[PDB]
């Protein structure tokens, strides 16, 4: 891919974390607490899961970023909605707002519904997603493999401004501390 050149600088949104979150100084970083971070409830915060939304909305061109995901055993990336769903159970797809992928127990899979398989040889430790708004499209790219494509939601319905989307994952393993980070253009 010749993506690098939409790329854009993301920061995370304190205010839309879970309270277990602990997202660094720079707001470049994010990682699971093994507790309530002692910050107040609000109606933006995701209540049932670890996750935080970029602080950047997009409504149109062309944008890049790149994750880290070294070391972790479970996460989901990509773009949703401003207007997600917070609070409750609720399912990654674009139904409802999502195009994300994930790992989970060793799988790689993209949150379509039901959810699609995805073929890695090589795990990524950084992950490159592609918006183009007015094409539609939400793409992945495995960057420790010269930047294969893993995955493109194509015919996408945004249906509203869109917003960087991460989920650390829970940590009942001990195995799955490790952070998110937004890689340095
Ligand atoms: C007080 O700090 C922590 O407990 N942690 C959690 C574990 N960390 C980590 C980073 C990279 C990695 F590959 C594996 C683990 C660093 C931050």
């Amino acid at each position: 891919h010749h993506h690098h050149h939409h790329m854009v600088h993301i920061t995370l949104d304190r205010n839309t974390a879970n309270s277990w979150l602990i997202i660094s100084k720079d707001r470049r970083q994010v990682r699971m607490g093994d507790t309530h971070q002692n910050v107040s409830d609000n109606k933006e915060r995701f209540s049932n899961y670890p996750m935080v939304l970029g602080a950047q909305r997009f409504s149109s061109g062309k944008m890049y970023w790149e994750v880290d995901v070294t070391q972790k055993e479970a996460w989901d990336l990509g773009v949703c909605r401003d207007s997600v769903q917070r609070k409750g159970q609720f399912s990654l797809s674009p139904e409802n707002g999502f195009w994300t992928i994930w790992l989970w127990q060793d799988s790689y899979e993209a949150g379509t519904s039901p959810q699609t398989t995805l073929h890695i040889q090589v795990p990524p430790c950084q992950i490159g997603i592609f918006v183009d708004y007015e094409a539609g499209v939400v793409s992945f790219y495995n960057i420790t493999d010269h930047g294969s494509l893993i995955y493109t939601f194509s015919e996408c319905v945004f249906a509203g401004p869109l917003r960087p989307f991460f989920n650390v994952g829970f940590n009942y393993s001990g195995g799955n501390a490790a952070p998110l980070k937004l890689c340095p253009l």
